[PDB]
């Protein structure tokens, strides 16, 4: 992985906006794909931190442009991107900067009902909106069919794994894959564009007017179940909970929340495979030893 100085990022920013003036640069977070930089409290520029995490950002710049202006919370406007090397398939990003907080459950809980009740539609008319994109145009690197996904990461585990597993363990490594893709609930839904990583870190809030003020980070959206977006915000400790949750489904008018709670509790235990196999894609060596330690005895 890489870092970067504020000189390297003001010195890539002005070699291809070179009347661009920068007066204020600070880092402003970090994901696993990016390091953010607030630039004159306006822009948002992220950085990759490697070429996965590049893949992403293109990804993201593309996802907002085509959704720019059809949404009804704001969301992050491209303004500035860098070039492809052999490394990044985007040096950088430049994006608005969306103001506000995260809505973090604590946050919620403490406004009154009524504002309470105002996100939970306004969350409901913002997927509703984003799961009614026309996908016609995305290509295959932003189509993530689940059954294909669940039988590549069944390859991936058994790449990874086949030397640090016994046998009854890679055993319970298939059965539960068996099971997993047994089951059609899973695998019949209307395809369509999803956030992906829909959860209260990437809902913006302002305390002024006790309201959603935007959508942000869009690096793993790719077309694929709507309910993915229903169930990262439902995670207990971390997330919103199934109230909360479930006034976004009725305003959603979905028809089958039994589905949704299925789909929840499977990616909850699904979770210690994803931490294998992020392990080694991203880098993250605490992950894949997390996730090893969980197979190992689970
Ligand atoms: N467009 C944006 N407006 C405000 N913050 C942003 C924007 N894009 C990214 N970020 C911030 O930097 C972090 C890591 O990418 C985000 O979770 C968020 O705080």
């Amino acid at each position: 992985m890489r870092t970067y100085t504020f000189d390297q990022v003001e010195k890539a920013i002005e070699q291809l906006y070179p009347d661009f003036t920068i007066n204020t640069i600070e880092i402003s977070g970090e994901g696993n794909d990016c390091i953010a930089y607030e630039i004159n409290r306006d822009f948002i520029f992220k950085f990759p931190k490697h070429s996965r995490g590049s893949t992403n950002l293109f990804n993201e710049v593309n996802i907002l442009k085509r959704i720019h202006n059809k949404l009804p919370l704001p969301i992050p406007e491209v303004v500035f991107t860098g070039m492809p090397s052999e490394t990044y398939q985007m040096s950088f990003a430049g994006m608005t900067k969306i103001k506000g907080v995260p809505l973090t459950p604590l946050l919620l809980n403490n406004l009154p009902k009524q504002s309470q009740n105002q996100a939970a539609k306004d969350l409901a008319r913002f997927l509703s909106e984003l799961h009614s994109i026309n996908i016609s145009g995305f290509k295959s690197n932003l189509v993530l069919d689940f059954r294909e996904k669940i039988n590549e990461d069944n390859k991936k585990i058994k790449k990874l794994l086949s030397r640090e597993l016994k046998g009854p363990q890679m055993k319970k490594v298939d059965d539960f894959y068996r099971d997993i893709l047994e089951n059609e609930i899973y695998f019949k839904y209307y395809p369509c564009l999803i956030h992906n990583d829909f959860s209260s870190d990437h809902i913006l809030f302002d305390t002024e007017k006790n309201t959603i003020c935007g959508i942000i980070d869009f690096g793993d959206a790719a077309i694929s179940d709507p309910d993915n977006d229903f169930i990262s915000l439902m995670e207990d400790d971390e997330e919103y909970g199934m109230e909360f949750v479930s006034k976004i489904l009725n305003h959603y008018k979905h028809k089958d929340i039994p589905t949704v709670l299925e789909k929840y509790r499977m990616k909850e235990k699904y979770w210690s495979f994803e931490k294998i196999i992020y392990g080694k894609e991203y880098g993250y060596m605490d992950w894949y030893e997390e996730g090893l330690n969980e197979i190992r005895s689970i």
